[PDB]
């Protein structure tokens, strides 16, 4: 267990998702300059915790919802081979579905539990692992409770599909040991199962995660009320206009220039507010790109001059967090590397910090807290 | 513990390397349609195991050669950051360091040591893991042993290079650490420890993998005796001569196409045996190939197309294999799917086994054990 989840710069969508980079994308949903922004509801008064979920009352609605906080146990295997057997569920998942079924034994009021978890074929050696979302409706007046899983990578089109009698010797999915587990999950034979169904959407053939992650924010607003709409019809007319670019730079702004605590999610998701940037961020930030760029491995600006500017940054920025104050001389020393700052990645880095510190520059931003007196070098 | 290194349909290069794929090429090293094979020297006289490694007599020398098989454990953790500790180095290959002196502390004839390991930064959240080669030299009548690396990522250009000074906060590898292991595992101070190096080549900035494995082979014959001849100088003019395509299509073919136990490995290189192709790993192969093109996920032939193909294909092979026969009928329905298994990636495996079952085509191969009569369907 590791309790911080850093900057990851150099870090973009097609490189892929896991449990704790997902959760750190979480701090989204209340932060309003952001597109996953839920103001279509609150918290559940402190009660009914339901553990390992965080809970919301609908603003808009009777309505409630746990997203559940993602895990590096949350998986389904499935055997691809069809003479073997379907697959298996983590025994951390199967717990979590019994602890639903639970939850819904005694509930007076509607319910939608998301779940993201990870899928993957067991028998090939690939072992691709795409990041996929399942969500479980209940309803108390209807006796009973929807499974649905939402599947970025449905792709495959008529060419590439498969036959049905193909489909007898071939697996492309965890389906089967998945309802397999949800009715495991409930037998009293308590609760009509409703129909279990599968939402593919475009092409894809690794961004499953961060898809995934916009269809959470689809999937817990489309229940304030109204329909659920992704791509393949049903929805959005294309991939893009569904997770937007605006969507996909707060993603990665996000994971790649932010250094956050556990802590300050899961207050920022219990008590329904936003975490601003501290400064100290912009700092450890600044030192991972330093890190990350001295490496040799997997008048144009070098390394030594980028790490150089860095280290200067770096300085100044402390010295401003130490109490104290800026030197002119040092105003100065930074003053000659801003333009080298400014520059690519390093750049979106920075203008990243200064867009949410409040500064138009370095400059700006590093002004005041400077002393002068008279004529200064 | 896992005992068998099945075909990686698709794995190519790029794709990167791990323990148990390099220990699959290991098969290589005798066989002589191979530019990895070794007439270079014999096995060590069924004594001396030194456990972990396999021996070789120098057919040209009084000198002794261990390779080890490489191990998920043989791997060097380094702090890029310089305020932090050097690093860590996984007690297995300390071990087997400790074991290395051992060896030498009893040894009458001189010798090298040659094992593959993984080398990897703890600081930063990449964790790019690179293939990389240590080698260590023991003279007898000099009392002392050299270590040297081999790094096939030594790339980096004088933009992209390191200021002494800043080498001084960034660690670019774990050199510092494995010196450290290795002054560690001789002290008696019974050992003069010669002066470590480290073989860098060029411009990699994950193919790391075979450029390792090429190195192992070149650092074998070279021991038979000559110096060390790498790319950047003292070697090879380029990365392209040095490891040949010849040798990509070697490395890709042995992984990409062969079911390999490890039993059979550790027989061939202990007995100097080559292993040849059984049928067996024809329909294993097409099996694992039929398996991933079913998938979704990461007059031209479609997928069902080619799956029924592959069914076909591999049923003809097993009645082979069965004793028994094919019948004409069959021979048919093969000759109209030959077109199609001949097609891409599937026929560069059926090429690939037609190859080494000495067989000119599928016709060829099927055509005995075909039963006739008269006029048939
Ligand atoms: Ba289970
Ligand atoms: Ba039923
Ligand atoms: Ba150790
Ligand atoms: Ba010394």
């Amino acid at each position: 267990t590791t309790s911080i989840y850093p900057p990851e710069t150099s870090w973009e969508v097609n490189k892929g998702m896991n449990s704790s980079r997902l959760h750190k994308l979480y701090s989204l949903f209340f932060d309003k300059s952001s597109a996953f922004y839920l103001g279509d509801d609150v918290s559940v008064l402190e009660d009914k915790p339901l553990t390992g979920a965080y809970g919301f009352q609908s603003k808009k609605n009777d309505q409630q919802i746990f997203l559940f906080r993602p895990d590096s146990d949350y998986v389904a295997g499935y055997h691809v081979d069809a003479k073997s057997d379907a697959g298996w569920v983590n025994d951390k998942l199967d717990r979590r579905l019994s602890e639903i079924s639970e939850f819904c034994s005694k509930a007076t009021q509607p319910a939608t539990f998301i779940l993201p978890f990870v899928e993957m074929p067991t028998d090939i050696t690939k072992g691709v692992q795409h990041q996929v979302l399942l969500t479980i409706s209940y309803d108390p007046k209807s006796k009973q409770l929807t499974p649905t899983v939402y599947d970025s990578i449905g792709r495959d089109t008529y060419s590439e599909s498969l036959s049905s009698y193909f489909k007898g010797k071939y697996r492309t999915t965890c389906d089967e040991i998945l309802t397999q587990s949800i009715e495991k999950a409930i037998k009293s034979t308590d609760f009509t199962l409703g129909k279990f169904t599968r939402a593919a959407y475009n092409h894809q053939n690794g961004n499953c995660g961060s898809y995934t992650f916009r269809t959470i924010k689809e999937v817990i607003s489309s229940s304030a009320q109204g329909t659920e709409v992704k791509i393949p019809g049903s929805g959005y007319i294309t991939s893009n206009s569904y997770l937007t670019s605006q969507h996909v730079q707060d993603i990665e702004s996000c994971i790649k220039y932010r250094n956050l605590g556990v802590v300050d999610i899961e207050s920022a998701l219990t008590e329904g507010k936003t975490l601003p940037v501290q400064l100290s961020e912009f700092i450890v930030a600044l030192e991972d790109y330093g890190k990350l760029r001295s490496q040799q491995s997997e008048i144009g600006y070098s390394k030594t001059a980028k790490l150089t500017a860095v280290e200067l940054l770096i300085g100044i920025l402390n010295d401003i967090k130490g109490k104290n104050e800026i030197s002119e001389s040092q105003y100065d020393k930074l003053v000659k590397e801003v333009d080298c700052l400014m520059d690519s990645s390093l750049g979106k880095l920075v203008q990243f910090h200064l867009k949410n510190l409040g500064a138009e520059s370095l400059q700006k931003l590093v002004l005041p807290c400077v002393k002068f007196d008279d004529t200064i070098d």
